[PDB]
């Protein structure tokens, strides 16, 4: 277990941006700008800085050209300048490598701390950022599929309870989780900003980045993204969805960028800001937990995720999960799922729902 | 091959209602009224008469208690009383069994002709019907999933060109179809009322009734039906969808009633009323033809459909399709489909899209 | 009264396009293409040809540069080539001025008849048209405010019953109307294509064109048009709405183009294709008849409308309505409306609602 | 000016519920339950306890039968039980009348502090509340007009800067306001929970309660409320909207309950939780500031608002605003508004927009 430091945790506001390394900057720009409609704050031959419709900080996504596609940083904004100092002390007490840059790692961010966290993930904490034009009423620019906010990250890690405890000490509150009756946690969701989550842990080999998620206003905006991908004849880049989540109650879609980085589009989860917010636990065999309508979860969703980098820019080595696999226990050969607890009718033995099996 | 009569075709307005035989009237009522929110025009211990939100004729659906669940009649309204006489002469010239009842077969319909048509289907033609309160502005009744119109039927028949020719002579115009490069037709859609279809032919063993379809106003209304079925813990009765169709461009969902009769919910197809309306032909291997987003078509959608009755109430014998099977050529072990014609990337061989094979 | 010809009526499919004369083509292009997102089928220095998202015929709207903004033609598509001959014989029997151009009046239309109709309106009938790419699945082009179909026209004319009977003889069926207990007709809606209308008559001084209407898929698409006009700081060109109509039950918005031509955006009316489709008559004093939510109808909506041209391109003289005025009897000094009939609570006297 | 206490402010989470006094409990039930679809947590012959679709605390609205329709309490939830102690100390230092009940004033709330605040409003602060079934996935119950959350209160007060300073000291952050070029403030919006607001101040004679606001998921849910009101032939209880707000950017509707308490339905404002969230100031003459589409604001929206009670349950006396009136300066006989700053075209003199 990861000890609770004596040093106070930084006051984290929210997820703020991700830096993704991409192999072909022009192909990635086509995806995030021409397909998805994100707004360009800055670009050059090496990077593209993108933001959502309602954002006022400099960016929500930095695309950085490099040799190996990977997550380079997942950044959280803290409440005050002094919280960056607290972050450095906190992670130092945890025994983690840290790097501090007074003028930032990326453009439009000031004083910033990056850390190799105890789960092997590159976290950034910052307060200072260049404000830009907030585009929230620029309906002259608004797309039929407009991405309005950055909502969350989702991380793949082999030991969910170990990670959960560490994030709770850092001040994240768990809103929902998936467990079974034999003591295994498969996934947990945790927040600072008062939505279902700012980050989440998914059980699996890791550290890897499962996805970054953006919000829309309405469900039809997500439908439009699907429709547009069909018109562009890139429906093969729709991985899973659209659907209604069980966990989070959000309407959702997962798509894959040119380096196979997974992006979720998400809308209409619920308020979690009260400190005694009720924590919802789903059983791993409940076939409504991930897709409320019971649609099967494609195997790539469980197996595939992005590499993450260390502070030197090298790929983090992957540690195998030894706990039970959500894929295996639900849709694998000895898997099981139910529609109604205790009812054989609507249950699935050794295959996925709706008439499918693993490819 | 079905000859064109010398007798003039009746002028058909639209699909108007279906009579479905159901085995447990109370369970069927729970589904169509309590789950789906259709409006009761009349009911007793033997039948329930149901209509959509915007309908003014007596009903769109009659549920008739009987021993064997089946389609008993699919009914089309004709333009004038005289058109019922025309239908009788037309089908008599075709050599079909007919039955005329001056006071109707079901309540709220007057002079009506039922026929066992050349494809083995029980068609009804009528003009006279009892008008009811049109509920189109009854927003005090309006459900979050409100079904607003009857849109179409879909019929399974072994020889699609044979049926298509016959329906063309009856005045239906083909709007879309699905073919391969070697001259096999897998499906066709055809209309009278100026939408994509009033009925459609799906290649397969038949006669069987594939589905009846109702419309909603908006896409979110279809989403709500899915959400409600999740809340009722009957997500196992969601068969396929929700999705965007390729053919028709409509947003859709398929669900299964207590006797496994398939119901489609459908919205936002396009106007076809001009006589030179451009026909659209899709290749059977195009993985965007049925679901525009590339989501896989569940095998049950290809294989399962309702029995139909003859005019005595006995089940019609099934005749096997000898032309190629859409299931087998697209998602079976020797099947294939593409995202982009000629492109290996985004193509699927011997399995369905998105990472599944047949269960 | 307009006699019924012995000559058979042309079989009219639907409203198909309008040709509007505009005074500044570039300003009009900015409104219809950059603001509203219509799709260009052809343009040059004199004209812009535009179509909606789901259209396959050449255009739904022709903008033609000219000295005086006006309606130049409201065009209906007919079922067959021979229906253009029928239209010519029909209007000739009516005594109307007609002009036939075997190669069309505008690009992308072939053999076409224009008439000065008995109500003074420039109608076109055509079958032949150049097919174009139907954009209905081009979601890469789809706007948050996308206009998907041309739905209808609305005509201002002084005597509604006279016009109604003429249109019924042409095969249009009345779906809804507004009347009072004294027997005055204020407005009527009538169709060929199986929606609430292809054209409509509004009682007033005419001939004038009240509006041209386009459809969207959903209500949020109409909202987005309003939001976009706010962002462009042209909210003064939102005239009325957004709202729910009583008549038609459609969700709606009215906006004004740079020459003050009124454009309605409209969605989700009901099917009318059965020949005994029930006709709905509203009372003129029912404050839910025009806006179901009881929002007031601004006077400009009743009084302002576009000039129309004759076949020479000159402005048609206007005839004053002598029947009672809907404006005067509902929101004028001696007017009134109710929310619930017979209830003084929620009634309005000598003023509009809200 | 209201002094800043030495005593630390309580940590306020969010607006949580309002207690409204109503005259005919059955008629109010029909409005809030049958028309609007709120969910009953508890009822008897004296009170109805209602909650929104996504709520887990006991209620968002309490309807209490009484002789005079009024706001009895606007309640904010605080972060810990100790924050109720902090609230008590804070308001006592301000010289405000307070009353603390360890077992609450209404059912489903535990230890609670009510105060007559420096602006004359009845505030409640509480932590302890009875959890109930969260209905957020009960799509078997979901209405086409479903109200999903409580969003905010709006208060009418004569001196907006005075109130703004007091609320800032209490930890609310101003997100948007309306001012003119002559030093007058007409309205301010301020938050704790990271939306545009938990409460707002509207300049006018006060203390009165302008409205209570509930959220929907989507814009069509608000349109449905309007459509249903038309079908019920009660469209005369739609006061203003539906519309898009300028301030807040939310889609909105205002309707009137049987005692004329004003309810707003609201959706799709933006995130404000960062502490340097950019403040937006509108000019009072900007005709897109309240309705972005330029639709006129009816005079009743400016003039009418609910009485509020003191801790003894008596109506607070109304103090007259002496600052300029937003009604008068925009839509009165000497009013002015503009569509485009500096453009005579689309401007309005001595009247409201749209004719
Ligand atoms: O699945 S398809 O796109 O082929 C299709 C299109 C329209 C329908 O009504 C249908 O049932 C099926
Ligand atoms: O305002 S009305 O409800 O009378 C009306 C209904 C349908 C229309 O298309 C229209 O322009 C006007
Ligand atoms: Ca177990
Ligand atoms: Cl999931
Ligand atoms: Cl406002
Ligand atoms: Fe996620
Ligand atoms: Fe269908
Ligand atoms: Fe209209
Ligand atoms: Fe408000």
């Amino acid at each position: 277990e990861i000890p609770k430091p004596v040093a106070p945790a930084p006051d984290i506001l929210r997820c703020a941006y991700a830096e993704l390394v991409v192999t072909d900057l022009a192909k990635s720009r086509n995806f995030y700008v021409d397909v998805l409609g994100l707004h360009v704050s800055y670009e050059d031959e090496n990077q593209i800085y993108l933001r959502s419709f309602e954002e006022f900080i400099h960016h929500n996504l930095v695309l950085t050209k490099g040799p190996v596609a990977a997550l380079k940083a997942m950044a959280f904004r803290v409440r005050t300048p002094e919280d960056v100092d607290k972050a450095e002390a906190y992670y130092q007490e945890l025994g983690c490598r840290t790097e501090r840059r007074k003028d930032g790692f990326v453009k439009g961010i000031g004083d910033a701390l990056r850390v190799e966290d105890p789960l092997g993930f590159p976290y950034e904490f910052f307060f200072e950022t260049t404000h830009v034009e907030r585009l929230h009423m620029r309906y002259d620019l608004y797309s039929a599929g407009e991405l309005v906010r950055l909502d969350h990250f989702n991380q793949v890690t082999p030991d969910v309870p170990r990670g959960r405890k560490y994030l709770e000490d850092l001040g994240f509150r768990v809103t929902e989780d998936i467990q079974d009756d034999e003591g295994t946690t498969y996934a947990a969701w945790m927040h600072r900003k008062g939505t279902v989550h700012d980050t989440a842990l998914t059980g699996g080999n890791g550290p890897r980045l499962h996805h970054v998620a953006f919000s829309t206003h309405e469900k039809h905006n997500i439908i439009q993204i699907c429709d547009k991908m069909g018109a562009l004849r890139i429906s093969d880049r729709i991985e899973r969805g659209p659907g209604r989540h069980g966990v989070s109650n959000a309407f959702y879609l997962y798509i894959l960028d040119p380096d196979n980085h997974r992006i979720e589009i998400y809308t209409q989860d619920y308020y979690t800001g009260d400190p005694d917010n009720p924590t919802i636990t789903w059983n791993v065999h409940d076939n409504q937990r991930r897709d409320w309508w019971g649609n099967p979860v494609v195997p790539s969703w469980y197996t595939e995720a992005s590499k993450v980098l260390d502070l030197d820019g090298n790929v983090q080595e992957i540690i195998e999960r030894t706990d039970d696999s959500e894929l295996e226990v639900t849709i694998g050969a000895d898997g099981f799922s139910f529609t109604r607890a205790g009812d054989e009718d609507g249950s699935y033995h050794g295959q996925a729902s709706k008439g499918f099996k693993l490819g």
